[PDB]
RNA sequence: ACGAGAACUAGUAAUAAUUGUCAUUUGCAU
């Protein structure tokens, strides 16, 4: 519940990620899941499964 | 025909000699 979490982001530390090589690269579009789905009309590139 | 008249307070040598504008202190927490 926001307990002075702002103060511990300065003392939690997160390292950049290793590279990711690209056969784990594609390409996927995004689709509006309602109780009728949709497309967007564009893409977004995302890591593999 | 003046207790007068002559007569460079002159010559030699410097501000020198050893010293550092240094000693610590994250362009930092989203």
């Amino acid at each position: 519940n926001n307990e002075k979490n702002k103060d511990i982001y300065s003392k939690i530390k997160v390292s950049d990620s290793k590279p990711i090589d690209e056969s784990n690269l594609a390409i996927y579009q995004k689709i509006d899941i309602n109780k009728s789905e949709k497309s967007m009309p564009l893409y977004r590139e995302c890591i593999d499964v």
